[PDB]
């Protein structure tokens, strides 16, 4: 079978044996795999996450496929499934996997397929334990690779909202930092969230005309240009935000969100920045956190329950939105195009097979 | 009646009319009032919190008293009560008070008796609406002024634990930053907490011999000298902490706690520092928060439910502890002694009357 990978030393096509499902696993024929920032990181230089003893890493962690061999599992041929990303590390299972919370496992206690220590999903076929395969409605198969990123936000919201559960919290405004695939998906999710947000805002740093600015305004949200208005200045210009969702990977934002939050608000952090120091007014951060009962919660990955919730959220998203968000689905024959990234490309995917 | 106050321009005795209870209020005869850091701040220069049109501020927010006139409330003569601290601002009630969550009210939407905008409890008598008077067991009357500070921690724990409620969290280690009255009370509370902590730690910066170090070690906790081991170095020397409770008011601690927290841990911030900037590695803060699913939650004040929970916690605290924590209860005749603060004085109170 063909797979798209990065060899130790740009993405290329590689040939490898079709895997065979061990007991408890099913054989899945890949349909479409989304391309994400992490995939670009790898194609960049992030060759650390390579599997032990391997000279290549098959890419892709956002996938959807069809079950071709149920083997001894309770799945059925033809079921449309989306795989979870985390798997037990080389040293075997542990408490996080035992108790079914691998998304809470710390560094070194897991592998993430297509990201660290284990091959991804950009291959014609792949296998996975039945417990990590989530059945989704057949009609979501075409954009099924979007279930995983929607999963990410379902988890982040669950933890952020749980932090405000000891009192009567009724938010009205939400602010998403970042106009990438995750931030835009999240803005649309907040538009339909049961918390009933009235005013939505999204931070970016693009000049018009720009398709991300267009999606933001079509969702009826307010586009905030960080070059004109820093996060901490937002309350002066617009309003204090009950809920902030950080998806930029810019450290200043994690600190400054505290000044933009309304009293009793919570900020969910999803960005993954590298070390970077700078002068911060920590007394202001510290005091606002305390005197205004605020919270900052970090979240990474997600698990089965979030993928299931994602299928419901998916049906509520505007159809025009899903069309404008996915800028290109490319056949394997033209896979390289899926990795060209410019301001006008938002979410791309590679199509391996159909039906 | 006599009251202890600070006049615009050290604490002194002042004479004022005994108040009369309006409808819905009871008249309380003060028994004992604890002295706290805020009281010292006022005696320092914090004369901003003075009541409008008043040239003095009666001190004290940690009090216990006996009901002498139930007026038209459902309280009974002789009931032992502890008052809550927050009251509606001059501009009348608002949603926070309407819904019974004044502890969540933002700046400017409340007064705190003895702290900002309203007179405290260091007077022979005081009144208060029945809804803000919490009945406590008669036998807790002698150290009843401790219910309010215990209240503070009951609320902070409730919010911090609520932030970890979306997954199976089972902490084993807890770290209290600060060896003041609030930190020491909190360390004893964690010793008996239902979460079953196995290893307790407390941060201070005192040289032996010191009575705060003695309380820490008698509770079977480990004393950590911040001059020898900074918060961020703690995991190297001892272990990562599942739960951190910050009660130092030192901004570096709020930032550094993130590096000391174990994966999936939460830090509760209670300190109130002034503005102070400095170089921080925000990328390290940001990334650890996200990749290890951590949370930081701020908390201030507390309300009725927490004062009620405090009465149960009080009975579980070691008797030797309560004896060592309260370094002096001084009769009104010698009130000034209650404000002398040195390393060997931990918690003091002023006794206005008995029984
Ligand atoms: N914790 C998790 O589970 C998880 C999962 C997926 C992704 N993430 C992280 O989430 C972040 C967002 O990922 P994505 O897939 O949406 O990433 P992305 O495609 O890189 O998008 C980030 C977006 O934020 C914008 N941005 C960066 N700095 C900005 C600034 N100072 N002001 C305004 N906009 C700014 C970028 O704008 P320009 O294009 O104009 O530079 C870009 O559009 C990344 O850090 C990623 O690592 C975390
Ligand atoms: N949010 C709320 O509702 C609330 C309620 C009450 C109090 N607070 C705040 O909570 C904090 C603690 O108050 P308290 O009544 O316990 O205050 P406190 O009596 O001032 O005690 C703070 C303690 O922390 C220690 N400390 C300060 N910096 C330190 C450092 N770098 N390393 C080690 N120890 C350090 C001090 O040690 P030394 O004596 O050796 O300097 C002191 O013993 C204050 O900031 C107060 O404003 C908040």
């Amino acid at each position: 079978m063909k797979a798209i990978a990065v060899k130790r030393g740009r993405p290329v096509v590689i040939e490898k044996p079709r895997p065979e499902p061990e007991s408890g696993e099913a054989l899945v024929r890949t349909l479409r795999v989304g391309v994400d920032g992490t995939d670009h990181e790898v194609i960049a230089g992030g060759h650390g996450g390579f599997p032990e003893g391997e000279d290549h890493l098959v890419l892709g962690h956002e996938a959807v496929g069809v079950v071709v061999d149920p083997n001894d599992t309770e799945l059925e041929e033809g079921d449309i499934v989306v795989p979870t990303v985390r798997r037990p590390p080389a040293s075997g299972t542990n408490e996080y996997f035992e108790r079914d919370q691998p998304d809470m496992a710390p560094d070194g206690m897991y592998f993430e397929r297509g990201i660290v220590g284990a091959h991804g999903y950009m291959s014609e076929f792949f296998t996975s334990p039945e417990k990590y395969l989530v059945r989704i409605p057949r009609s979501q198969a075409e954009l099924g690779f979007l279930i995983e990123p929607i999963s990410i936000t379902e988890k982040a919201l669950e933890h952020a909202y749980a932090s405000r559960s000891a009192f009567d919290w009724d938010p009205s405004s939400a602010f998403v930092l970042g106009n990438g695939s995750l931030g835009l998906l999240t803005l649309a999710m907040l538009k339909v969230d049961d918390k009933g947000y009235e005013n939505l805002y999204c931070l970016g740093r693009r000049d018009r005309p720009d398709p991300t600015i267009d999606i933001i305004e079509e969702l009826d949200a307010t586009y905030v240009d960080s070059r004109q208005t820093p996060v901490e200045d937002v309350p002066d210009v617009y309003e204090q935000m009950d809920f902030i969702y950080e998806a930029t990977g810019f450290p200043k934002h994690a600190i400054q969100s505290v000044q933009a939050l309304a009293p009793n608000g919570v900020g969910a952090l999803l960005g993954v920045p590298s070390d970077w120091a700078f002068e911060v007014d920590a007394g202001a951060f510290h005091r606002e956190m305390v005197l205004h009962n605020k919270a900052l919660v970090g979240s990474v990955n997600s698990h089965v329950e979030h993928f299931e919730a994602a299928t419901v959220t998916f049906t509520k998203l505007p159809k025009w939105f899903l069309e404008d968000l996915v800028t290109g689905v490319h056949p394997l024959s033209e896979f390289e195009a899926a990795f060209d990234d410019d301001d006008t490309t938002i979410k791309t995917a590679i199509e391996f097979s159909t039906v």
